[PDB]
């Protein structure tokens, strides 16, 4: 039988809280980490937060013009009127976001700020089948809804190489120079527990707000089509993630487009000779 | 004879709007400045962010105990039930306040993190009789009871030395400096008061980077509703600023006023 385990895991770090359940098994409230809302630094990164070198709009309405310079460094402005990602958004080479920010001329309740006004719908922390824990939708989202942000620690590729959990590492891809991880094992927030879907439901998106350091995207994830309430969540982890972990464990999301399932992956040995 | 000019000079930045009126002459909202509810950086300040370098409680309740490590970093935690500072606060020379951060166990919602919550208090910006613009209540305000931080850029005393305009420095106690003047936020209106209603605090939330508090204005007793704000700029300011102007506060206990700046001369010579 299903109880509210924790009230909110976050410790009303977020706009709402997101309360824990387990109706599966006898494990309690995970606390083998630490519930932060915002990233946060062990080394010294020196993310450039030069005022200055922002790209900021001249823009004195909504932002909701095409004339918005934010929104032209992504081609066009991807939020609807109602913060959703437009229909036609494209949903498998997701551009970079910039939204607007503190050099900005328009007012804090523009339509450009979707991600950096924080997590609006409701979410759950609640215990899977097969999967451990996992996060599930309390409400239908609309397609192209922002979820939550993928929120942990910010670490360099010979960090990551070097940790030993590498369970909740998340590649900032970034074209040129040097990589960067969040790295959300010890330090993260709900989107730490959400689990690879081989059918997914939402995507990450590289974001820019407060800053414009090409090194470090913020992660947000929106969803990809319609939730309906109860809805596991679930993103594609991709192939990095897999290769490394196959031998270890196998795939249980059960879609059967499963394309990780000890199944499938039985038969691509099997259709190798 | 007074207009209503901007609805609220902070573009929606602050918990609440701050409008800006004007009954004396016909000078529009500010516009030679950009406004910012949080400190901005031009050049790297390389504060530190490290979050393990963060001192933190490990407290379940609201953080109310003396035991709260955070509290003890300050002598004790200086807030009340209300979020306002103890009758008994040292009011002269104030201690820094290490409010609860992110590596704390607590709740967001604990008793030790007032400053960062942002303005809760209704101000208003608003043109004085002799003083150009400046800021003032729309309600009473109980002692104690904190106010606004004084936002801007933070600048090296190398980078002050040689900035054009003086006017909106604010100092830390290396030395570093917030100049409001290129970007600030309301208390960049604040005018000087040889009888100051608030005071400042030095107060340290998300970082711990000692060389870069924040500075937190709390009320030093009641405040009447239409009563303006003001802090003693100190002298600093003063020995610049006399042989330019002379202070217009306006109070019986004047220190910088036409009348006082030529007392003291004589009362010299
Ligand atoms: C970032 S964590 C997600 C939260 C995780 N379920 C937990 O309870 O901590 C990812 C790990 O959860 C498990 N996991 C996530 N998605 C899975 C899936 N589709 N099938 C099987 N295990 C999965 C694996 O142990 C994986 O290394
Ligand atoms: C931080 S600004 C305060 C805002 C200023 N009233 C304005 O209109 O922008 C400080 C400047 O305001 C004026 N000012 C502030 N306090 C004053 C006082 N007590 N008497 C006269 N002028 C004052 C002087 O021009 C001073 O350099
Ligand atoms: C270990 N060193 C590095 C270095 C870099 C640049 N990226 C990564 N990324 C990485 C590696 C392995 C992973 O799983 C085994 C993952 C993922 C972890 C779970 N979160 C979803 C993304 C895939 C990411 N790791
Ligand atoms: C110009 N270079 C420097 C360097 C340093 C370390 N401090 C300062 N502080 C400073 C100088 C002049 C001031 O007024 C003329 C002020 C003040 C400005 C207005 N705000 C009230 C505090 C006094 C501060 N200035
Ligand atoms: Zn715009
Ligand atoms: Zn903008
Ligand atoms: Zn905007
Ligand atoms: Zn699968
Ligand atoms: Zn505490
Ligand atoms: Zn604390
Ligand atoms: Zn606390
Ligand atoms: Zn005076």
């Amino acid at each position: 039988t299903e109880k509210i385990i924790c009230r909110d895991v976050a410790r009303g770090y977020e706009n709402v809280p997101i309360p824990c359940v387990n109706g599966v098994d006898g494990e309690p409230c995970p606390e083998d980490y630490k519930y932060i809302s915002e990233n946060c630094e062990t080394s010294t990164m020196n993310i450039d937060r030069n005022i200055t070198h922002l790209q900021h709009c001249t823009c004195v309405d909504d932002c909701s013009s095409s004339n918005c310079l934010c929104g032209q460094l992504s081609i066009r402005c991807w939020y609807d009127k109602d913060g959703r990602l437009l229909q036609e958004f494209n949903k498998i080479e997701p551009p970079l976001i910039f939204e607007c920010n503190q050099a900005c001329s328009c007012w804090r309740n523009c339509k450009n700020r979707v991600v950096q006004s924080g997590i609006k719908v409701r979410l759950q922390l609640y215990r899977t089948a097969k999967m451990g824990w996992g996060v599930r939708a309390l409400q239908t989202i609309p397609q192209g809804t922002f979820i939550c942000e993928y929120v942990g620690e910010l670490i360099s590729d010979a960090e990551a190489d070097v940790r030993e959990d590498d369970s909740y590492l998340f590649d900032l891809d970034n074209k040129d120079g040097e990589v960067y991880c969040i790295d959300a094992r010890y330090y993260g927030n709900i989107s730490r527990f959400i689990n690879h879907l081989c059918d997914p439901n939402i995507i990450p998106v590289r974001v820019f707000m407060l800053h414009q350091d090409l090194r470090f995207p913020r992660i947000a994830f929106f969803s990809s089509r319609d939730i309906r309430t109860g809805e596991e969540l679930g993103f594609d982890y991709g192939d990095r993630f897999w290769d490394i972990k196959s031998k270890y464990f196998t795939c249980q999301c059960g879609s059967e487009k499963c394309k990780h399932s000890a199944e499938a992956i039985a038969l691509e040995q099997s259709r190798l000779a």
